[PDB]
């Protein structure tokens, strides 16, 4: 509502461009928040809706100079599957390789002394003074090369020099330009002179310098495009073509037609053939079958579905043919959702990002100093301080001057100095590890969102559960129905059916239940009538009934906790506060039942506690972290549960009213809070909380709230999902290192600071040295698809010899 636009940029390569473009857009009146990012060259920025419009954030991006347009909707793939890249790149180094073999052949006949040779390399034979006829064919194909193999440098240095930036082509531009403008003057300098020698020049580096330039781009692309094969998979698994049907009254088909999905809309009745996708989700209509979305979510074993449940888009039909009801169609399906955040995960830079992204806005024209710098000193060197150079220069060659000597040396350790520099392996070093470790989580059921959570998943003391829909399985049971005063004028049926039509009113999950099995138990699926229906969350229900002759044929409610009783001016026994003990110890809750001030009994409510529950919470201690639980239910069942968890400090009888402050008090001391909830149920939590886990929500993972979703309704997917955010964060520090010594000790090899050990690199072999450089990065991130899941018995194998039994007695509780 507040104008949140995101923009697809076309053209931006480096890594500066985004640093550049924050801060134009940061430092313009109207904006506060600008975030792009470079692997999906999609923006996000928003902007007041009254001061600014989206015209001017177009006009604003194509006057820095790249194309910006609305973010498209079904069309996503050829953004990261990089096919255009790649192909320009294999062109560019094919043609670039028909003239980099030849240099490289005559370099090498240079090199082998041969034992018998024709003449004794003569293939220096001089023509003309100052001139020898291998640096004639040097020059001649140097020059072809630059005017044919340099057009796309100079074009897109000509065009990043249009504005202030320092870009990574203005490197290249820079060694091409001096390694061509200094070797032609010292040749025309020998051949005005006649020289009787003529003298070593640079026309050999840029032939070379090309062919591992192309080469690097086209492997770190190569590379890069299996970064983004989770996406592009789920991207290419929904269907196109629908199978409508018509049904007459008894599901009879009249005809048969065939919809695209961007026509078909909710309401049409659909059908499946075996071997089929399931194009739209709804509801199974008849037949059963079974269908697989282990590309979907993950898991490995065919589920099997019967009419009246529902279906997933994506999912393979193996059996028969299904008709069912369409609900969901479009962009509101599953796999859209699931697309759509792991799109806009990879959006909300971590402050490491930011970091890297400022030093990597200055670090060109660093080199370019640096490389000055060097030069000068060098030269400075050379004509004060002679001594120093010529203990390692010590033989005088008449057909050389001393001066000439210095000056090449120079030069060539002021173009290899800037040739080695590798600002790529600093820009690629975060977003393809982050995108890696996303796209592998994604593939896990793992969905999290935001590159913010990823290192802020390193850095938990502590993490919160919620009861009910994450440690129990969520369908309550009910054990036994006790009953406690008359049972003539309150016969068993009719308490059943009074609490059966009174709880119908409420859509809590322990109503359903109870109503469910009145009605199955009594016989009878009629109810009466209920007014009046008071509901104070928390505390109990009460209501008006009447029409009760219409099920006992075959009023004052009051149901709630101890405390509801209290409230509304009941007394409780003594034999009654013994009655529900015994049951609470043992994980079950219990609700009191009063009609017109008599005590009618007791019901029982049981949930089971989920098998996981067990290692989850243990290998997360052990890991390092905290844990707590939170419940809005009694005291003694927040005990019970507990210990059948493992978990010591509980926060129990918490209102649905505050909720947030214990999320608070555990911030008070400084420390990151991260609570598990369940979703809808908990947003005013989870929100508040720095980490949001939203777990068992299938087909509902378009949570706003929460910042990290779990589609499996599995209690280890917590564990794995910090496991797997560790493993991804160590790899920024790791790429970082490598992308700081590389640069460290390449400058200072390249500066002839080594002249005394004996090490001094052509030019050419500072290029190849940047190839193994941008690659080495990214098949670092590679590394992460090595990652197999898990399982039960790979868990329990660490975790055997340490389970420690707990009691009641160690389980301390909230204060007030
Ligand atoms: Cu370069």
């Amino acid at each position: 509502s507040d104008g949140n636009i995101e923009l697809t940029i076309t053209g931006m390569t480096c890594a500066s461009c985004v640093h550049n473009i924050e801060s134009k857009l940061t430092r313009t009146n109207g904006i506060t928040y600008a975030s792009v990012a470079l692997a999906t060259s999609k923006a996000l920025v928003k902007f007041d809706p009254e001061i600014i419009g989206p015209r001017d954030i177009i006009k604003i991006i194509e006057e820095i100079g790249f194309h910006a347009s609305l973010a498209q909707r079904n069309p996503n793939a050829h953004h990261l599957d990089h096919k255009m890249e790649i192909k320009q790149w294999k062109k560019s180094f094919l043609c670039s390789l028909v003239f980099g073999i030849p240099v490289m052949a005559l370099m090498i006949y240079m090199l082998i002394p041969s034992n018998e040779p024709h003449q004794s390399m003569v293939l220096d034979h001089n023509i003309i003074p100052g001139l020898s006829i291998l640096n004639l064919i040097f020059f001649i194909l140097c020059t072809f090369v630059q005017l044919l193999g340099g057009w796309y440098f100079y074009v897109q240095a000509y065009k990043s020099l249009r504005h202030r930036s320092a870009n990574m082509d203005v490197l290249i531009v820079l060694a091409t330009s001096i390694a061509y403008v200094y070797s032609l003057v010292i040749l025309v300098v020998a051949v005005a002179e006649k020289a009787e020698r003529s003298p070593v020049t640079f026309f050999d580096t840029p032939p070379m310098l090309f062919v591992f330039i192309a080469l690097g781009r086209w492997l770190e692309h190569l590379a890069k495009s299996k970064t983004s094969e989770a996406l592009a998979k789920l991207m290419s698994l929904q269907a196109t073509e629908a199978t409508v049907v018509t049904l007459g009254e008894d599901n009879l088909i009249i005809r048969e037609e065939q919809v695209p999905m961007e026509l078909v809309q909710r309401g049409d009745i659909v059908k499946v053939v075996p071997g089929g996708k399931f194009p739209v989700d709804g509801k199974v209509l008849e037949g059963n079958t079974m269908a697989d979305e282990s590309l979907i979510t993950g898991e490995a074993m065919p589920v099997t579905k019967k009419p009246g449940s529902t279906v997933i888009a994506g999912s393979i039909n193996a059996h028969g043919s299904v008709l069912i009801k369409a609900t969901h169609v479009g962009n509101d399906t599953t796999l859209a959702q699931i697309v759509k955040l792991v799109e806009e995960a990879q959006m909300s830079k971590a402050p490491i990002q930011q970091l890297a992204d400022r030093f990597s806005g200055y670090f060109v024209p660093f080199i370019i100093i640096m490389s000055t710098l060097t030069l000068v000193v060098w030269i400075v060197i050379g004509f004060i301080d002679f001594g120093v150079v010529q203990r390692y220069f010590p033989n005088p060659n008449k057909h050389i001057s001393q001066t000439e000597v210095i000056i090449r040396f120079a030069f060539q350790t002021s173009i290899t100095v800037l040739c080695i520099a590798s600002p790529s392996s600093l820009g690629l070093a975060t977003p393809t590890a982050v995108m890696v470790g996303t796209g592998v989580a994604a593939q896990n059921g793992i969905l999290i969102k935001g590159g913010k959570p990823l290192e802020m998943a390193h850095k938990i003391k502590t993490v919160m559960f919620a009861k009910t829909g994450t440690i129990t399985h969520g369908v309550p049971r009910v054990m036994r129905v006790l009953l406690l005063g008359d049972v003539a004028t309150l016969p068993l049926r009719k308490v059943l059916a009074v609490v059966g039509t009174a709880e119908a009113s409420s859509e809590h999950p322990l109503g359903v239940a109870v109503t469910k099995y009145c009605k199955e138990e009594l016989g009878t699926e009629t109810l009466g009538y209920c007014t009046d229906f008071q509901a104070v969350p928390g505390c109990g229900i009460g209501c008006k009934v009447s029409n009760v002759e219409g099920i006992l044929a075959h009023f004052s409610v009051l149901i709630g906790n101890r405390e509801w009783l209290r409230r509304n001016g009941l007394t409780i026994s003594s034999d009654v506060s013994d009655a529900m003990t015994d049951h609470e110890m043992k994980g079950q809750t219990a609700i009191l039942v009063a009609i017109d001030g008599v005590l009618c009994g007791m019901i029982a409510i049981a949930d089971a506690v989920k098998q996981e529950a067990a290692l989850a919470v243990h290998t997360l201690q052990s890991m390092g972290v905290d844990v707590v639980l939170i419940t809005g239910d009694n005291r003694k069942t927040a005990r019970a549960i507990a210990t059948q968890v493992g978990i010591n400090k509980v926060f129990a009888e918490v209102l649905p009213s505050h909720k947030v402050a214990k999320v608070q008090e555990l911030q008070n001391k400084g420390k990151k809070v991260a609570m598990v909830g369940d979703g809808v149920n908990d947003s005013p939590a989870l929100a508040q909380a720095d980490m949001g886990v939203a777990i068992g929500t299938g087909t509902d993972v378009a949570i706003e709230a929460a910042d990290v979703v779990l589609i499996r309704n599995d209690l280890l997917d917590v564990v794995a999902s910090i496991h797997l955010s560790k493993r991804t964060v160590r790899r920024i520090r790791i790429n970082l290192v490598l992308a700081l010594i590389y640069n460290l000790v390449g400058i200072p090899i390249a500066a002839g600071v080594f002249m005394p050990i004996g090490i001094v690199l052509q030019p050419w072999m500072g290029s190849a040295a940047m190839a193994a450089s941008s690659v080495s990065v990214v098949l670092s991130s590679l590394q992460l698809k090595c990652y197999k899941k898990p399982d039960l018995e790979r868990y329990e194998a660490q975790a055997h010899g340490h389970m420690k039994p707990l009691t009641a007695s160690q389980v301390s509780v909230h204060i007030g």
